């Protein structure tokens, strides 16, 4: 969506899965938004 609009903020995998416990599991722990 960010190619058709300037104004959305791209997120990228390891932006969403932030977390240092995800890292460690290699799973989504935590519920992430994004818009
Ligand atoms: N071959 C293939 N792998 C994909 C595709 N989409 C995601 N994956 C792979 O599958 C694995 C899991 O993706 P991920 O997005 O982290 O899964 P999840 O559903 O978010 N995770 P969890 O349930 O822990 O939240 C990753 O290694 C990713 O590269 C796809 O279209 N094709």
């Amino acid at each position: 969506t960010a190619a058709e609009n300037p104004n959305v903020e791209v997120k990228d995998y390891g932006d969403i899965d932030k977390a240092p416990e995800e890292r460690a599991r290699g799973i989504t722990i935590n519920t992430a938004h994004v818009e």
